[PDB]
Protein backbone atom coordinates (compact mmCIF):
# COMPACT_ATOMS: atom_id res chain seq x y z
CA UNK A 1 0.00 0.00 0.00
CA UNK A 2 2.76 2.41 0.93
CA UNK A 3 4.62 0.51 -1.76
CA UNK A 4 1.95 1.57 -4.27
CA UNK A 5 1.95 5.25 -3.40
CA UNK A 6 5.76 5.35 -3.38
CA UNK A 7 6.01 3.55 -6.75
CA UNK A 8 3.42 5.82 -8.35
CA UNK A 9 5.01 9.01 -7.09
CA UNK A 10 8.25 7.62 -8.48
CA UNK A 11 6.68 6.96 -11.88
CA UNK A 12 5.33 10.50 -11.95
CA UNK A 13 8.87 11.72 -11.54
CA UNK A 14 10.02 9.42 -14.33
CA UNK A 15 7.37 10.79 -16.68
CA UNK A 16 8.86 14.23 -16.19
CA UNK A 17 12.38 13.08 -16.87
CA UNK A 18 11.15 11.20 -19.97
CA UNK A 19 9.34 14.35 -21.25
CA UNK A 20 12.70 16.17 -21.20
CA UNK A 21 14.87 13.37 -22.59
CA UNK A 22 13.03 12.60 -25.83
CA UNK A 23 14.93 9.99 -27.84
CA UNK A 24 17.65 9.67 -25.19
CA UNK A 25 18.33 6.53 -23.07
CA UNK A 26 17.12 6.85 -19.55
CA UNK A 27 17.16 4.45 -16.61
CA UNK A 28 15.59 5.53 -13.31
CA UNK A 29 14.32 4.26 -9.98
CA UNK A 30 10.84 5.16 -8.76
CA UNK A 31 11.39 3.48 -5.44
CA UNK A 32 14.68 5.42 -4.99
CA UNK A 33 13.35 8.94 -5.49
CA UNK A 34 10.35 8.21 -3.34
CA UNK A 35 12.55 6.79 -0.57
CA UNK A 36 14.81 9.90 -0.42
CA UNK A 37 11.86 12.28 -0.66
CA UNK A 38 10.09 10.46 2.13
CA UNK A 39 13.07 11.24 4.29
CA UNK A 40 13.25 14.83 3.01
CA UNK A 41 9.68 15.20 4.29
CA UNK A 42 10.71 14.96 7.86
CA UNK A 43 13.28 17.75 7.50
CA UNK A 44 10.62 19.85 6.00
CA UNK A 45 8.00 22.30 7.21
CA UNK A 46 5.42 24.84 6.11
CA UNK A 47 4.28 24.98 2.50
CA UNK A 48 7.44 23.30 1.24
CA UNK A 49 6.11 20.30 3.26
CA UNK A 50 2.63 20.70 1.76
CA UNK A 51 4.02 20.62 -1.78
CA UNK A 52 5.85 17.35 -0.98
CA UNK A 53 3.01 15.60 0.87
CA UNK A 54 0.49 16.51 -1.85
CA UNK A 55 2.74 15.25 -4.63
CA UNK A 56 3.62 12.05 -2.72
CA UNK A 57 0.21 11.03 -1.40
CA UNK A 58 1.18 10.35 2.18
CA UNK A 59 2.80 12.03 5.21
CA UNK A 60 5.88 10.16 6.46
CA UNK A 61 4.81 11.04 10.00
CA UNK A 62 1.42 9.28 9.82
CA UNK A 63 1.27 5.85 11.47
CA UNK A 64 2.50 2.70 9.69
CA UNK A 65 4.10 4.73 6.87
CA UNK A 66 7.79 4.67 7.94
CA UNK A 67 7.71 1.13 9.30
CA UNK A 68 6.33 0.06 5.97
CA UNK A 69 9.27 1.83 4.19
CA UNK A 70 11.91 0.20 6.45
CA UNK A 71 10.08 -3.11 6.07
CA UNK A 72 10.42 -2.72 2.35
CA UNK A 73 14.11 -1.66 2.54
CA UNK A 74 15.11 -4.62 4.68
CA UNK A 75 13.22 -6.94 2.41
CA UNK A 76 15.11 -5.58 -0.66
CA UNK A 77 18.43 -6.09 1.08
CA UNK A 78 17.40 -9.62 2.23
CA UNK A 79 19.46 -12.79 1.47
CA UNK A 80 17.64 -13.57 -1.84
CA UNK A 81 19.48 -10.49 -3.22
CA UNK A 82 23.02 -11.74 -4.19
CA UNK A 83 24.51 -8.34 -5.05
CA UNK A 84 21.84 -7.85 -7.69
CA UNK A 85 20.66 -4.61 -6.20
CA UNK A 86 22.42 -1.89 -4.19
CA UNK A 87 20.55 1.19 -3.03
CA UNK A 88 21.31 4.14 -0.82
CA UNK A 89 19.70 7.45 0.18
CA UNK A 90 21.43 10.28 2.04
CA UNK A 91 20.99 13.88 3.03
CA UNK A 92 23.98 16.10 3.71
CA UNK A 93 23.54 19.37 5.61
CA UNK A 94 26.02 22.11 6.62
CA UNK A 95 27.95 20.90 9.66
CA UNK A 96 27.56 23.45 12.42
CA UNK A 97 23.88 24.50 12.02
CA UNK A 98 21.63 25.05 15.01
CA UNK A 99 19.53 21.95 14.28
CA UNK A 100 16.29 21.67 16.23
CA UNK A 101 16.30 19.65 19.50
CA UNK A 102 15.28 16.02 18.99
CA UNK A 103 15.18 15.97 15.22
CA UNK A 104 18.22 13.68 14.68
CA UNK A 105 16.99 11.00 17.03
CA UNK A 106 13.46 11.13 15.58
CA UNK A 107 14.95 10.83 12.09
CA UNK A 108 16.94 7.77 13.09
CA UNK A 109 13.85 6.28 14.84
CA UNK A 110 11.98 6.43 11.55
CA UNK A 111 14.71 5.68 8.97
CA UNK A 112 17.53 3.86 10.92
CA UNK A 113 19.83 6.39 9.24
CA UNK A 114 21.15 9.87 9.92
CA UNK A 115 21.47 13.22 8.25
CA UNK A 116 25.15 13.49 7.43
CA UNK A 117 26.77 16.70 8.58
CA UNK A 118 29.58 18.24 6.47
CA UNK A 119 31.51 21.51 6.44
CA UNK A 120 30.77 22.58 2.89
CA UNK A 121 33.54 25.26 3.07
CA UNK A 122 36.07 22.47 2.53
CA UNK A 123 34.46 21.98 -0.92
CA UNK A 124 36.76 19.38 -2.47
CA UNK A 125 36.48 17.49 0.80
CA UNK A 126 32.68 17.68 0.98
CA UNK A 127 32.61 16.40 -2.62
CA UNK A 128 34.81 13.53 -1.68
CA UNK A 129 32.49 12.66 1.24
CA UNK A 130 29.40 12.57 -0.96
CA UNK A 131 31.05 10.60 -3.73
CA UNK A 132 32.57 8.30 -1.15
CA UNK A 133 29.23 7.65 0.54
CA UNK A 134 27.79 6.48 -2.77
CA UNK A 135 30.83 4.35 -3.59
CA UNK A 136 30.80 2.54 -0.30
CA UNK A 137 27.04 1.96 -0.24
CA UNK A 138 26.78 0.66 -3.77
CA UNK A 139 29.55 -1.98 -3.50
CA UNK A 140 31.74 0.37 -5.52
CA UNK A 141 29.48 0.12 -8.65
CA UNK A 142 28.59 3.81 -8.53
CA UNK A 143 31.71 5.97 -7.69
CA UNK A 144 31.04 9.53 -8.88
CA UNK A 145 28.15 12.03 -9.23
CA UNK A 146 28.99 14.54 -11.90
CA UNK A 147 26.49 16.90 -10.34
CA UNK A 148 28.64 17.15 -7.18
CA UNK A 149 30.99 19.44 -9.11
CA UNK A 150 28.25 22.00 -8.33
CA UNK A 151 28.77 22.16 -4.53
CA UNK A 152 30.57 25.14 -2.98
CA UNK A 153 31.07 27.10 0.26
CA UNK A 154 27.47 28.21 -0.25
CA UNK A 155 25.77 24.76 -0.31
CA UNK A 156 23.65 24.27 2.82
CA UNK A 157 21.89 21.01 1.84
CA UNK A 158 22.32 18.11 -0.60
CA UNK A 159 20.23 15.06 -1.29
CA UNK A 160 21.37 11.97 -3.19
CA UNK A 161 20.10 8.55 -4.29
CA UNK A 162 22.01 5.83 -6.04
CA UNK A 163 21.19 2.34 -7.10
CA UNK A 164 22.82 -0.40 -9.18
CA UNK A 165 21.05 -3.36 -10.63
CA UNK A 166 21.99 -6.53 -12.40
CA UNK A 167 19.70 -9.46 -11.78
CA UNK A 168 19.93 -13.20 -12.18
CA UNK A 169 17.34 -14.64 -14.50
CA UNK A 170 15.18 -17.49 -13.31
CA UNK A 171 16.14 -19.01 -16.68
CA UNK A 172 19.28 -17.53 -18.17
CA UNK A 173 19.72 -16.75 -21.89
CA UNK A 174 22.04 -19.38 -23.29
CA UNK A 175 25.44 -17.67 -23.85
CA UNK A 176 25.88 -19.18 -27.33
CA UNK A 177 22.67 -17.62 -28.62
CA UNK A 178 23.97 -14.08 -28.10
CA UNK A 179 24.70 -12.41 -31.43
CA UNK A 180 25.07 -9.10 -33.21
CA UNK A 181 21.82 -7.75 -34.64
CA UNK A 182 20.25 -4.66 -36.12
CA UNK A 183 18.52 -2.07 -33.96
CA UNK A 184 16.27 0.71 -35.32
CA UNK A 185 16.81 4.02 -33.51
CA UNK A 186 13.76 6.31 -33.50
CA UNK A 187 16.20 8.54 -35.38
CA UNK A 188 15.16 6.40 -38.41
CA UNK A 189 18.86 5.32 -38.57
CA UNK A 190 20.26 1.94 -37.34
CA UNK A 191 23.02 0.29 -35.25
CA UNK A 192 24.28 -3.23 -34.76
CA UNK A 193 24.14 -4.37 -31.19
CA UNK A 194 24.64 -7.59 -29.28
CA UNK A 195 21.32 -9.41 -28.62
CA UNK A 196 20.28 -12.39 -26.59
CA UNK A 197 17.98 -15.14 -27.71
CA UNK A 198 15.95 -17.52 -25.67
CA UNK A 199 13.11 -19.77 -26.52
CA UNK A 200 10.64 -20.47 -23.74
CA UNK A 201 7.11 -20.18 -22.51
CA UNK A 202 7.02 -16.43 -21.67
CA UNK A 203 4.18 -14.78 -19.82
CA UNK A 204 2.75 -12.56 -22.56
CA UNK A 205 -0.08 -10.13 -23.38
CA UNK A 206 -0.97 -7.65 -26.08
CA UNK A 207 -1.94 -4.34 -24.51
CA UNK A 208 -3.75 -1.28 -25.72
CA UNK A 209 -3.85 2.19 -24.17
CA UNK A 210 -7.26 3.78 -23.80
CA UNK A 211 -6.20 6.10 -26.60
CA UNK A 212 -5.47 3.21 -28.90
CA UNK A 213 -1.67 2.61 -28.86
CA UNK A 214 -0.68 -1.09 -29.05
CA UNK A 215 2.27 -2.71 -27.26
CA UNK A 216 3.62 -6.21 -26.73
CA UNK A 217 4.22 -6.93 -23.02
CA UNK A 218 6.55 -9.72 -21.75
CA UNK A 219 7.41 -10.83 -18.27
CA UNK A 220 10.92 -12.05 -17.62
CA UNK A 221 11.23 -13.39 -14.10
CA UNK A 222 14.40 -13.29 -12.06
CA UNK A 223 15.64 -16.19 -9.90
CA UNK A 224 12.96 -17.30 -7.37
CA UNK A 225 10.34 -14.92 -8.90
CA UNK A 226 11.12 -12.29 -6.26
CA UNK A 227 11.78 -9.76 -9.01
CA UNK A 228 10.55 -9.58 -12.60
CA UNK A 229 11.32 -7.46 -15.49
CA UNK A 230 8.46 -6.42 -17.73
CA UNK A 231 9.28 -5.44 -21.30
CA UNK A 232 6.97 -3.18 -23.29
CA UNK A 233 7.59 -2.77 -27.00
CA UNK A 234 5.51 -0.92 -29.61
CA UNK A 235 3.77 -3.05 -32.20
CA UNK A 236 5.32 -1.16 -35.15
CA UNK A 237 7.54 1.92 -35.65
CA UNK A 238 5.80 5.24 -35.11
CA UNK A 239 4.10 4.12 -31.92
CA UNK A 240 5.82 6.30 -29.34
CA UNK A 241 6.67 5.09 -25.85
CA UNK A 242 5.08 8.29 -24.35
CA UNK A 243 1.58 7.03 -24.82
CA UNK A 244 2.47 4.17 -22.54
CA UNK A 245 4.76 5.95 -19.99
CA UNK A 246 2.22 8.72 -19.45
CA UNK A 247 -0.32 6.34 -17.94
CA UNK A 248 2.18 4.15 -16.17
CA UNK A 249 1.21 3.04 -12.72
CA UNK A 250 1.71 0.13 -10.30
CA UNK A 251 -1.90 -0.83 -10.96
CA UNK A 252 -1.23 -0.85 -14.67
CA UNK A 253 1.49 -3.43 -14.11
CA UNK A 254 -0.79 -5.68 -12.09
CA UNK A 255 -3.25 -5.25 -14.94
CA UNK A 256 -0.76 -6.64 -17.42
CA UNK A 257 -0.22 -9.67 -15.15
CA UNK A 258 -3.94 -10.33 -14.91
CA UNK A 259 -4.15 -10.78 -18.72
CA UNK A 260 -0.90 -12.59 -19.50
CA UNK A 261 -0.77 -16.23 -20.51
CA UNK A 262 2.31 -18.39 -21.15
CA UNK A 263 3.10 -18.90 -24.82
CA UNK A 264 6.12 -20.54 -26.51
CA UNK A 265 8.08 -17.73 -28.11
CA UNK A 266 11.54 -17.08 -29.37
CA UNK A 267 12.55 -13.81 -27.66
CA UNK A 268 15.41 -11.70 -28.90
CA UNK A 269 16.36 -8.94 -26.47
CA UNK A 270 19.29 -6.61 -26.57
CA UNK A 271 22.03 -6.72 -23.88
CA UNK A 272 22.39 -3.34 -22.26
CA UNK A 273 24.37 -1.78 -19.45
CA UNK A 274 23.22 1.78 -19.03
CA UNK A 275 23.95 4.61 -16.62
CA UNK A 276 21.85 7.71 -16.01
CA UNK A 277 22.25 10.69 -13.71
CA UNK A 278 19.35 12.95 -13.30
CA UNK A 279 19.12 16.32 -11.73
CA UNK A 280 15.81 16.15 -9.91
CA UNK A 281 15.18 19.93 -9.60
CA UNK A 282 12.95 20.54 -12.72
CA UNK A 283 11.15 17.21 -12.54
CA UNK A 284 10.30 17.84 -8.92
CA UNK A 285 9.33 21.45 -9.56
CA UNK A 286 7.01 20.26 -12.33
CA UNK A 287 5.13 18.11 -9.70
CA UNK A 288 4.44 21.08 -7.42
CA UNK A 289 7.66 21.07 -5.32
CA UNK A 290 9.26 24.40 -6.13
CA UNK A 291 9.69 26.04 -2.70
CA UNK A 292 12.42 23.59 -1.60
CA UNK A 293 14.86 24.74 -4.28
CA UNK A 294 14.30 28.43 -3.52
CA UNK A 295 16.51 30.15 -0.95
CA UNK A 296 13.86 32.45 0.55
CA UNK A 297 10.80 30.28 -0.01
CA UNK A 298 12.13 26.94 1.20
CA UNK A 299 10.96 25.96 4.67
CA UNK A 300 13.23 23.42 6.35
CA UNK A 301 12.40 24.50 9.91
CA UNK A 302 11.81 20.98 11.19
CA UNK A 303 15.58 20.54 10.71
CA UNK A 304 16.82 24.06 11.58
CA UNK A 305 14.81 27.27 11.96
CA UNK A 306 17.95 29.30 12.47
CA UNK A 307 19.68 29.79 9.15
CA UNK A 308 17.68 29.99 5.96
CA UNK A 309 18.02 26.50 4.42
CA UNK A 310 17.21 25.25 0.95
CA UNK A 311 18.17 22.36 -1.35
CA UNK A 312 21.05 23.16 -3.66
CA UNK A 313 21.28 19.77 -5.25
CA UNK A 314 19.01 16.70 -5.62
CA UNK A 315 20.36 13.78 -7.61
CA UNK A 316 19.64 10.25 -8.49
CA UNK A 317 22.03 8.03 -10.32
CA UNK A 318 21.29 4.61 -11.60
CA UNK A 319 23.25 1.95 -13.41
CA UNK A 320 21.52 -1.11 -14.71
CA UNK A 321 22.65 -4.12 -16.57
CA UNK A 322 20.83 -6.73 -18.56
CA UNK A 323 22.94 -9.62 -19.79
CA UNK A 324 22.60 -13.37 -20.16
CA UNK A 325 22.56 -13.97 -16.36
CA UNK A 326 24.76 -12.85 -13.42
CA UNK A 327 27.72 -14.73 -15.00
CA UNK A 328 30.76 -23.45 -28.91
CA UNK A 329 30.31 -24.84 -32.43
CA UNK A 330 26.49 -25.11 -32.20
CA UNK A 331 23.46 -23.03 -31.39
CA UNK A 332 20.35 -25.20 -30.99
CA UNK A 333 16.88 -24.46 -29.85
CA UNK A 334 13.20 -25.57 -29.85
CA UNK A 335 11.35 -24.06 -32.76
CA UNK A 336 8.55 -21.78 -31.66
CA UNK A 337 5.29 -20.61 -33.25
CA UNK A 338 5.96 -16.91 -33.09
CA UNK A 339 8.96 -14.78 -32.38
CA UNK A 340 9.39 -11.44 -30.62
CA UNK A 341 12.40 -9.48 -31.80
CA UNK A 342 12.90 -6.35 -29.64
CA UNK A 343 14.85 -4.48 -32.32
CA UNK A 344 13.38 -1.04 -31.66
CA UNK A 345 12.96 1.38 -28.72
CA UNK A 346 11.26 -0.14 -25.71
CA UNK A 347 10.40 0.36 -22.10
CA UNK A 348 11.28 -1.81 -19.17
CA UNK A 349 10.07 -2.03 -15.62
CA UNK A 350 11.62 -4.04 -12.80
CA UNK A 351 9.10 -4.92 -10.16
CA UNK A 352 9.33 -6.41 -6.70
CA UNK A 353 6.57 -9.03 -7.01
CA UNK A 354 5.73 -9.55 -3.27
CA UNK A 355 4.87 -5.83 -2.83
CA UNK A 356 4.41 -4.58 -6.40
CA UNK A 357 7.02 -1.87 -5.86
CA UNK A 358 8.50 -0.50 -9.08
CA UNK A 359 12.23 -0.65 -8.39
CA UNK A 360 13.47 0.43 -11.75
CA UNK A 361 12.14 1.92 -14.86
CA UNK A 362 13.58 2.93 -18.18
CA UNK A 363 13.38 3.52 -21.88
CA UNK A 364 16.03 2.06 -24.09
CA UNK A 365 16.34 4.06 -27.33
CA UNK A 366 19.78 2.61 -28.10
CA UNK A 367 21.57 -0.26 -26.29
Amino acid sequence: YVAHLASDFGVRVFQQVAQASKDRNVVFSPYGVASVLAMLQLTTGGETQQQIQAAMGFKIDDKGMAPALRHLYKELMGPWNKDEISTTDAIFVQRDLKLVQGFMPHFFRLFRSTVKQVDFSEVERARFIINDWVKTHTKGMISHLLGTGAVDQLTRLVLVNALYFNGQWKTPFPDSSTHRRLFHKSDGSTVSVPMMAQTNKFNYTEFTTPDGHYYDILELPYHGDTLSMFIAAPYEKEVPLSALTNILSAQLISHWKGNMTRLPRLLVLPKFSLETEVDLRKPLENLGMTDMFRQFQADFTSLSDQEPLHVALALQKVKIEVNESGTAVIVSARMAPEEIIIDRPFLFVVRHNPTGTVLFMGQVMEP
